[PDB]
């Protein structure tokens, strides 16, 4: 009675109108940003040679200079009308105007640069409606930003040092991420009618461009564009309803805080424009999940892909040593990415429609291939798509930062070690040839959803996890320690935190997706399956009285049946939950997070499929008439 | 319920406004479309001189004069505002905005000649809504177009080679396509609160030029001529909400690319509309199906449209050889052309309402028929019409590329055949002898529907096929390939796999419609069913307990049977689609696509009509008060 | 039926045309 609310709601829906400052990008791209196009023109001479020193791989930020800053930058602020300033953060999971009363007691804006929990001189603040946002660092350390600042960090010091055995230049070596982000969206209208999907981001259950879609985009787009955020491409993935948008690679950091930005703007954009943007990575269950890739690279300061063979590669000496390199680190440490990457809602994608198995296994394709024995397909982990490393493992909703801290981290000490070892100018192919020799079992390149690999590969000793719990476990794993430790990423109290904050997370979400099917069910379903089941009765009742016993065995024959059938089913799901509930329960008192994880993805978790095939098959029964909840097919295209 | 809330929707739709850019076509036309006119003006005096070249047989296009173009491309495309580019093509049944980050750090928009799956050099680049598209291919041949060109290659050379044998000029000959697209609307609300319609596009069940619509066409037309596509008529169909619309002929490929998007263009325009725009080749049952006639004809370089006879049509040797020579085409490649337009939907189409029957025969009519022995009626696939020959057996659905490939290559091959027997300058009248009476049997030019013919046929050897997956495989069979895989259009691989993918869709569309109706039956029509039983029955229990069991007898009657009518229809029902789901079941398992399409066409296929008929049955019964779904009567008036 | 007077000229250009051809 309120999902038809909504189809109905629906049948009318003028897209919204949009707009396009000018038609020259170069005149409002980066608008909204104060980056140093505008620090040289609203700071003082000096205080702008600083952000850059600072800047610079040296700093550090004088309080001095801070207001001599923070001052500039709200005068540029103001040009937007930005009346509050905010600390941009995102933690592992507040607004201040300007306002301050002057010496002589007047009122007057005013912007310190006593406030810079600490301002990452490295990502510009930018302007959002009204409010100036510096992206800063929770402080161990409860955020994402100080992991990843660091990780990337040694990947610097170490890529950098191991350069030296070539072009004794190269001061410093980047990283660059270049992401892409998949999504899916609903009319909000039939969102809400879905409770499942509020509050889980998932439907619970469910039998398996259009133009308000494209203003949609329109918009988005610009906005980024005006972010700072250099969207370049968006078309709509394989599902329905599905749909990407990447930009251009950035540093590292800086991209994945833009991709962090994102995000939000689609969410507060996508509302306004009467969607719901879901993010989660298995929205809808049987149809292509979502996936976040990463788009890895290594610029080094003098130029060079550092990840781009290019015309006989077998000479390009460098680049061999690296990609070698990556191989040993995806190698070595396969269990420390599997882990980065996984996250209950994940674990509904990975290893099906698209998305790679949880076994790491790195693609080099013939070509390069072969040409590594002389000493592009998707369907898999890691992928060398020419000058750059694709790694799709990566779930939709998580922060990149997570799959970076690994990977870079993970990278910087398969260098640091590389260069230890090859000190013992020509030991260098001693060394590469040892390491080729040694990745090996790592490289595949077919089907890698096959079960073919399947065993193939956990013959080579390549692990598969597919339970979050286990998989996540594996940060405390020793080797992983000594890249996380060991690089001086986190001290054990922190790697602590992060294993159990993680651990922390999914529990959590199974729970909810657990509490919820149930109330679901019980509340909202099943009182429907009855109220049908009573029109199926009222019929036999009463034909059962008005036709020669003969007559009536044969007429309600089937009727009758189904009467069972659906009063198997309620009752089934009665009990699933009970039973459910209770799993819950226990599991809610098992003396130790860490338990309590595992007690779901044993106990717990099992049910949600159960409780569902019954309902699911329900629907397929009852009168579409009825039925609470928006079907699939309206979900997907009405 | 919803079939209410949509004939109360529309009780009030006002007609959109239109507007007319100007009142002198040549301004507007052909304004959204880099076409010569405007290259010579955006493109430097060499850099145009160069895409002449290239599409003036010549070619190729460096990667050099590309950027030239490229570049002239974008500073015309911005006078539009666009602002992203994509690829256009058509595969076998994407949006990039111009930002690039400069040298000297700041962004720029910039259109590398980088980006020309390479360009079709020959039909135009369009602007559509600030996005700029490029025609390309899809590099073995994924996509129509290769092939296609490749087709008409072949035809052009053979044809200007034959040419030779008179007039010794004529450097080659062109291919004119004159297509006619068909098609049904129905509103959107309608429509929608019509499952089986919106997702297989035809009704799969029921019983069986207004404001609004006129302000479509109004609309769908002008965006056509802004884009080139020559539309120069509208009229309505033979059948409620149908309507044709045809262009004037253009070059073959052209032409298709056009055709190609103006169904876009329709699809856009339609929801604008309050409409959709039924495609289909059968969107409603027993009223005349959609079709996509192709009026071919052969104009060569100096001239002559080669299909015209004129005054004496003796004198006019080039045309009465071409003319014997397309008659041997069509007889020698009957099954080939058959297939080049065979298709689930289209299935449901041809053999019928004004459709041709699957019995391909050429018509000359008396004048040109009795004259051709001296050596316009529908109801048949090919018919001379005049300066230009018809294929009718098109469906309205789809790619005209598929019918011309054959049309094209076939006659292409005949030709060169006819070129190499002619070689022993008075030969020719010795081979058009032969063919001449080697066709007849191919000639005819009554009642195609006739019994009297549909064996008449069979008799002269003349092939009729039905069923698609049968029909398809002659893909494969020798006389095909030789015309073909003969005429370097596919290699051995490729053909093979046309005819799989081709197998696929047929299996895919017959199960998608399965699958629907099976739903649609058990989930909404049933359970209505069941509810009205239920007055009734109510009705009699009531009545037998205030009336002498003489009367109850007397008045029960009528009622009491359709009870049983009733019952024994959904059970029907619940049968069929219990048996049909298996069907598809173990049908979904032979091992091989080749197998499965066999699989349905024979067992599943045969259900649709089963479970319907019993459907369409209740629905006569049944209270008009409720009964889920929208009535023909309503999808065709009101 | 409804036919706009468009015709491509000799010159190749678009123009509109009312041949009386059509009476
Ligand atoms: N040198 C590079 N370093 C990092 N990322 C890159 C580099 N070159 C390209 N990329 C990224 O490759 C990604 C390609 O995205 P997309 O085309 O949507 O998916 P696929 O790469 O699977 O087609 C983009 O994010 C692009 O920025
Ligand atoms: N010389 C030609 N070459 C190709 N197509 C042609 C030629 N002459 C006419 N046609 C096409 O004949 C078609 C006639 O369409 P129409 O009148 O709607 O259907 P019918 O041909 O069934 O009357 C138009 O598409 C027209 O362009
Ligand atoms: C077609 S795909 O590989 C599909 C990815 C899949 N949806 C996933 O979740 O990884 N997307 P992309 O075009 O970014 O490669
Ligand atoms: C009415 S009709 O012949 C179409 C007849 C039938 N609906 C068909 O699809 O061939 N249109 P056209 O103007 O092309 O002759
Ligand atoms: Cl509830
Ligand atoms: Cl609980
Ligand atoms: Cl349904
Ligand atoms: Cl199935
Ligand atoms: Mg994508
Ligand atoms: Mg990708
Ligand atoms: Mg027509
Ligand atoms: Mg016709």
């Amino acid at each position: 009675k309120m999902r038809f609310f909504a189809l109905q709601e629906l049948s009318n829906r003028k897209p919204l109108e949009i707009t396009t400052p000018s038609n020259k990008l170069s005149d409002y791209y980066a608008s909204h940003v104060f980056d140093r196009k505008k620090m040289q023109e609203y700071l003082p001479k000096e205080a702008y040679k600083a952000v850059v020193d600072a800047t610079e791989k040296g700093t550090p930020i004088s309080r001095e200079m801070a207001d001599l800053i923070a001052n500039g930058m709200k005068s540029w602020a103001k040009s937007l009308n930005v009346t509050h300033y905010t600390h941009w953060f995102q933690p592992l999971t507040k607004h201040d105007g300007f306002i301050e009363f002057g010496e002589d007691g007047e009122v007057i804006e005013r912007f310190s640069g006593k406030l810079l929990t600490a301002w990452d001189g490295s990502s510009p603040a930018f302007v959002v409606d009204t409010t100036l946002c510096i992206p800063t660092i929770f402080i161990e350390a409860l955020d994402y930003k100080t992991p990843l600042l660091k990780a990337l960090a040694a990947v610097d010091k170490a890529a950098t040092e191991v350069c030296q055995l070539f072009d004794k230049n190269i001061t410093r070596v980047f990283t660059n991420l270049g992401w892409e982000q998949e999504y899916f969206l609903v009319d909000t209208s039939l969102y809400n009618a879905r409770p499942d999907l509020r509050l889980t981001g998932r439907t619970l259950m469910g039998h398996s461009i259009p133009p308000r879609v494209t203003a949609f985009m329109k918009e988005l787009e610009i906005e980024c564009h005006k972010l700072g955020i250099p969207v370049k491409t968006r078309h709509n993935e394989v599902a329905p309803n599905q749909f990407e948008l990447a930009p251009i690679f950035e540093n590292c950091n800086l991209a994945n805080d833009h991709n962090q930005l994102v995000m939000d703007l689609m969410k507060r954009i996508a509302r306004k424009h009467h969607f719901a943007v879901l993010f989660h990575e298995k929205p809808y269950n049987g149809v292509n999940g979502s996936g976040k890739h990463n788009n890895w690279s290594l610029c080094t300061d003098t130029g060079i892909n550092l990840f781009a063979p290019g015309k006989n590669p077998k000479g390009n000496m460098l680049f061999l040593t690296f990609l070698v390199n990556v191989l040993m680190m995806v190698h070595k440490n396969q269990d420390l990415l599997r882990a980065s990457i996984m996250s209950a809602g994940n674990s509904h994608r990975l290893g099906a429609n698209e998305a790679p198995p949880a076994i790491l296994s790195i693609f080099l394709g013939s070509q390069l291939s072969a040409t590594l024995d002389e000493i592009r397909n998707r369907t898999s982990p890691f992928a060398f798509t020419g000058n750059r490393f694709e790694f799709r493992a990566a779930g939709s909703s998580a922060n990149c930062a997570a799959a970076m801290i690994a990977i870079n981290a993970a990278m910087a000490n398969q260098l640091n070690e590389f260069k230890a070892s090859v000190d013992k100018d020509e030991a260098i192919f001693r060394i590469l040839k040892e390491n080729i020799i040694a990745s090996e079992l790592i490289r595949f390149e077919g089907d890698g959803y096959s079960e073919e690999w399947k065993q193939e590969a956990a013959r080579r000793g390549l692990t598969n996890i597919c339970h979050v719990p286990e998989a996540l476990m594996h940060y405390m794993d020793n080797q992983s320690r000594a890249v996380l430790i060991g690089e001086r990423i986190f001290n054990e109290t922190e790697l602590a935190c992060r294993l159990e904050v993680e651990l922390e997370k999914y529990t959590m979400k199974v729970q909810i997706e657990s509490r919820v099917l149930g109330d679901l069910a019980i509340n909202h379903i099943v009182p429907i399956a009855v109220s049908y089941q009573n029109r199926l009765l009222e019929n036999l009742c009463r034909m059962k009285e008005i036709f020669s016993e003969e007559e009536y065995e044969v007429m309600s024959a089937d009727r009758k049946e189904l009467i069972k059938e659906i009063s198997h089913r309620v009752s089934a799901i009665k009990v699933l939950v009970r039973d459910m509930t209770e799993a819950r329960k226990v599991a809610n008192h098992k003396e130790n997070f860490k338990e309590k994880a595992f007690a779901y993805e044993e106990t717990v978790r099992p049910y949600l499929e159960s409780i569902r095939d019954h309902i699911d098959h329900l629907e397929m029964e009852i009168d579409d008439e009825i039925w609470p909840l928006p079907k699939y097919r309206e979900l997907l295209f009405t």
